[PDB]
C-alpha cells in the first residue's frame, strides 16, 4: 500500500491535500500500470515554470516578449497595464468563470494586436529567450529526463505563446521526443516577421475545446489509462476532457496567488495542491514510485 505518511515530500508545509486516502489510493493505481499506462498532461505557466525567485515575480511566455527588447517602451508599458489590469481578474475570486471568460478572451485580443504591431522576427526568439529571465521549476531536469527515459507520454497545454514556450525547454535542453506542445503559434509573414497567430485562440477558460480537438493525438494513447494532470488555474482542470480512456487520474495544482481565498476551491478541486511551491519534487517522487 501507498502510505502518504512516510513520504517526508508529502509530509511538507506547503503540500495540501484533503482526501488523503483517495490519492494514496490514486498513486497505488498508478504503481500498478507502471510506465505502459501512464501519460502526462501538464499546463505550463506557472505550472512548469516558477512563479517567483528570491522574492520577484517570474515571466510567462507573453512576459518574456513584453519585457524584451524587440519592443517598444511605448508598447511595453501599454503591455504592463494591460497586464496589471487583466491578471487582477484572471485571479479574482470573487468573479465566476462565465464572468472573467469575456475579459480574458479581450486580453489576448489586446495583447496579441500589439505584439503582431511590433512586428517580431521569428529569428530573435532565440536571443529573446536566452535574455529572458525565465527559470523553469527546481527538479525540471529529472522530471522530463525520467518522463523521457520511460518513453511517457507528455502533452504540454498552454494558453501562452507555443514559440516563445518551444524555445524555453529548447534551450533548457528538455524538450524531448516525448513532448507535444500545443499552444498559440505565431504565425509569420513572407519575411519570417509575426503577422498573427495560427488556428484557433487557446484562452485560460477555454482548455476543453483544445482539449477535444486533439482527440488524434489521444486515440493514439488509448493505453496510456493513467493520467497525472498538472495545472495552476482552475481552467487546467479541463485539460484532460479529451483522453480517449481514464481509469486512475490525479490532478496536482499549484496555487501561486490569493491563497488564503483560493484554497478551499483549490483542495475541493486538485487532488493535491502545492502552496507557494517552486519545484516539481512531489509529482518527481510519484514518477521515481511507478517508472
Ligand atoms: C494574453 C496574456 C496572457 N498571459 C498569461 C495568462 C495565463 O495565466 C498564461 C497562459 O499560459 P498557461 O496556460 O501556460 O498558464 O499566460 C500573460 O501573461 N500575458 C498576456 O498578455
Ligand atoms: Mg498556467
Amino acid at each position: 500500500a501507498v502510505h502518504l505518511k512516510m513520504m517526508p515530500e508529502f509530509q511538507k508545509s506547503s503540500v495540501r491535500i484533503k482526501n488523503p486516502t483517495r490519492v494514496e489510493e490514486i498513486i497505488c493505481g498508478l504503481i500498478k500500470g507502471g510506465a505502459a499506462k501512464l501519460q502526462i498532461i501538464t499546463d505550463f505557466n506557472m505550472t512548469l515554470s516558477r512563479f517567483s525567485y528570491n522574492g520577484k515575480r517570474c515571466p510567462t511566455c507573453h512576459n518574456i516578449i513584453d519585457n524584451c527588447k524587440l519592443v517598444t517602451d511605448e508598447c511595453r508599458r501599454k503591455l504592463l497595464q494591460l497586464k496589471e489590469q487583466y491578471y487582477a481578474i484572471e485571479v479574482d475570486p470573487v468573479l465566476t468563470v462565465e464572468e472573467k471568460f469575456p475579459y480574458m478572451v479581450e486580453w489576448y485580443t489586446k495583447s496579441h494586436g500589439l505584439l503582431i504591431e511590433q512586428g517580431i522576427p521569428k529569428a530573435k526568439l532565440k536571443e529573446i529567450v536566452a535574455d529572458s529571465d525565465v527559470m523553469l521549476k527546481e527538479g525540471y531536469e529529472n522530471f522530463f529526463g525520467k518522463l523521457q527515459q520511460h518513453g511517457i507520454p507528455v502533452f504540454i497545454f498552454s494558453a501562452g505563446i507555443g514559440d516563445v514556450l518551444e524555445e524555453v525547454i529548447r534551450q533548457a535542453g528538455v524538450y524531448h521526443s516525448n513532448v507535444k506542445v500545443v499552444s498559440n503559434f505565431m504565425d509569420f509573414d513572407e519575411n519570417g516577421v509575426l503577422k498573427g497567430f495560427k488556428g484557433e485562440l487557446i484562452h485560460v477558460f477555454n482548455k476543453h475545446d483544445g482539449a477535444l480537438k486533439n482527440t488524434d493525438y489521444f486515440s493514439q494513447l488509448k493505453d496510456n489509462s493513467n493520467i497525472i494532470l498538472l495545472g495552476d488555474s482552475q481552467g487546467d482542470l479541463r485539460m484532460a476532457d479529451g483522453v480517449a480512456n481514464v481509469e486512475h487520474i490525479l490532478k496536482i495544482g499549484y496555487l501561486n496567488d490569493r491563497v488564503d481565498e483560493l484554497l478551499e476551491k483549490y483542495m475541493d478541486s486538485y487532488d493535491i495542491v502545492l502552496v507557494k511551491e517552486e519545484s516539481l519534487e512531489v509529482v518527481n517522487s510519484i514518477l521515481q514510485k511507478t517508472l
